[PDB]
């Protein structure tokens, strides 16, 4: 009863990584000045150029134009040899005012802004609850990132901005508890001048990344290590491959472990339901798993348009209950201490807050970071 | 143990899908001349325009304005009032050549052209061996576009394209194994005219596309019926809501049952791995599931970029396999039966021919079409 199980991340230069930075460093941009802002900001790119559509229904006064190019320099991309210049592109701009489509309502009135499904899970195969896979390909992806942009010296100016990771981990399974026995594979591919070599990368990357955040009672002689596999990586961002907002929704929260429900998170205020939905049910799947009452948990919320009540709740705990709990009653224990009307939930987890920025690299949950309260788990009995 | 799920569907007009609709249109123009095409054409809308990105290596020569256009106009968008008319809206296109980054290799040899993880699911709760959640809510969706476009007689001239939909099924499980007991929850939203009241909207989508696609023995008079429950929806499309390519990957494909690995499916030719990976893995899944293994299949297949065997292979049965099989076993004779290298996969599954655009509403999987041999099942034991 072995398997193995892969999940991947993606560096801040990804293509759609930078789309899902733009559209939150955006609606940071509106937050800041207009908490009550109602924003839905996508964006594409392609070589030399960034475009940014949608909604915005705000009184903030944001100049999208040098938003855009500003976080387009801060990760990096500053040459037309690099994939895209935050200098020379092109930026479009073709945000209009929300759809239009009156009796007093309280805040435990206000009823979703759309129909869909939201999942949170968490495991306590890691200390930030989440599953080891996704944290080993996200931490390799964020200290890339990390050691090139906030980093001390030309120990990496070599380093291009994109990149990816993929962390394979042979798991035991024991009565539905998951067993981390070994990591099987660590593949990552980053992106490199001209001026160094494929062999120099795998050096640095061994040494400074993979050892650096993968536990070394879980490697050994036979973990396959692939740097580079394709070969060289000198082109690249968009002018290799289009990237667009909300593309990343795997790696933006359980890696291929729980579920999704199809929304993206990026350029959304909170009174989506597919962000606020996913970040309270996620403190939910948490706070079981932190409590003690089971070892993995799966949550699901599904909204009605119009409606404030979620239509459906559903847990799962794949077996995993302490002894006296089962899905029934810890259903009706969560439907005791949690709400997930919209109006509370945005309210609970402070998600007026211009916070978002931090959470569009990285994954969304498993973070420490104070301001996300959906990472602050409830004792629960 | 009884609980609650939700999937849901989206319409053909609504934004998202309508980009998916464009990919794989222009796709398909291109494998249709040149059956060697490298496609990665990526599609946005907002008000009064459509933009289509991305890298396409050819031959074909496609006129892709003209693609764009035909494909809005057999959607029905005809019209600004509608939310986008075919004959006056922008169309702009930034294609280009797939990026640079040799020895003679045979087809067994050919490398994934990317890394990531791909999932197939299956389950005997419907005879398209998909979750009855997702196959309701894509009847209800499928029924509705085909009334409007296929259809036609001024019995339904006022519905216009965009819309959604979702239900909730209370379940049993026992041993792993899905039983539906009731639907519990069945939401329409459609687009329509000015001049019709939603009072004639809840008749005629109870009547002519509920009552027509959902099981008489699972509804009762508790089953909630909630049509345009937020209000009215004239306004729709693109002038509503901002569209874009790969946005719709949970109704492309188990409804939030089974698990993703991320990668969309639309616009990519089938040397994409997130394409052609989780066909095969859909393949599997649904073949297990036919041949009485088990009830319920998962399956993750992960790539490495310039490599041609998979770096893993996982099969969960959720503990539902038959007497005398495991997932070990069952692992042994999937690796004894099916082949995931990528050029041997496209060539077993006809990849090559120009069959993607009927996949890109509707679902991809649970279809019945000869031309998508993912879902023809093979015995196994
Ligand atoms: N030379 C490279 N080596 C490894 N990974 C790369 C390389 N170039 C890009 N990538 C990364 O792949 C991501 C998706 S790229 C998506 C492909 C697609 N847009 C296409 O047109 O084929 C895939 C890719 C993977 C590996 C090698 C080369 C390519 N490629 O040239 O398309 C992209 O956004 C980068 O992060
Ligand atoms: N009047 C409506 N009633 C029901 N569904 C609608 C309506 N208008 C659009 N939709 C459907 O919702 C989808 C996402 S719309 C995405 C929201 C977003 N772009 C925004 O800016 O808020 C959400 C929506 C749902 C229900 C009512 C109104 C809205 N809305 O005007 O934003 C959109 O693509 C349509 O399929
Ligand atoms: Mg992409
Ligand atoms: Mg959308």
């Amino acid at each position: 009863e072995q398997f193995l199980f892969s999940s991947e991340s993606v560096c801040s230069g990804h293509p759609d990584k930078l789309c899902d930075q733009i559209s939150d460093a955006i609606l940071d941009a509106c937050l800041e000045q207009d908490p009550e802002s109602f924003v839905a900001c996508e964006t594409c790119t392609k070589t030399g150029f960034i475009m940014v559509f949608g909604e915005i229904t705000t009184k903030a006064n944001v100049n999208y134009e040098r938003v855009v190019r500003e976080t387009v320099k801060e990760i990096g991309y500053d040459s037309e040899e690099k994939g895209l210049d935050y200098k020379t592109m092109d930026v479009i701009i073709k945000l209009e005012q929300q759809s239009n489509q009156h009796v007093d309502k309280n805040v435990e009135d206000i009823g979703a802004g759309d129909q869909g499904m939201m999942f949170g899970y968490a495991t306590n195969e890691t200390k930030e609850l989440m599953p080891l896979t996704h944290v080993l390909a996200t931490s390799i992806t964020r200290e890339l990132d990390y050691i090139r942009m906030k980093g001390v010296s030309s120990r990496v100016g070599w380093l291009r901005p994109d990149g990816k990771a993929q962390v394979t981990v042979e798991y035991n399974c024991k009565h539905g508890v998951l067993i981390p026995k070994r990591i099987h594979t660590i593949l990552v591919s980053v992106q490199h001048d001209e001026n160094i070599e494929n062999e120099e990368i795998r050096e640095f990357v061994l040494e400074n990344v993979i050892k650096k955040v993968c536990p070394s009672d879980l490697m050994d002689k036979e973990t396959r290590i692939l740097i580079n596999p394709s070969g060289r990586f000198t082109i690249g961002g968009p002018a290799a491959d289009a990237g667009l907002t909300g593309r990343k929704i795997i790696v933006d929260t359980y890696g291929g472990w729980g579920a999704h429900g199809g929304g993206a998170f990026s350029g959304k205020d909170a009174t989506k339901v597919d962000r606020s939905g996913a970040y309270m049910a996620r403190l939910v799947a948490k706070s079981i798993v932190f409590s003690g009452l089971c070892s993995r948990c799966l949550v699901q919320v599904s909204y009605g348009a119009g409606i404030a009540r979620p239509l459906s709740l559903y847990i799962n705990t794949f077996g995993t209950a302490k002894d006296g709990y089962n899905d029934t009653k810890l259903l009706e224990i969560v439907n005791k201490v949690f709400d997930f009307r919209p109006g509370i939930l945005i309210k609970q987890l402070n998600l007026k807050s211009p916070i978002f920025k931090k959470t569009s690299s990285g994954g969304h949950f498993g973070r420490s970071e104070k301001e996300f309260l959906w990472e602050k788990p409830i004792i629960l009995q």
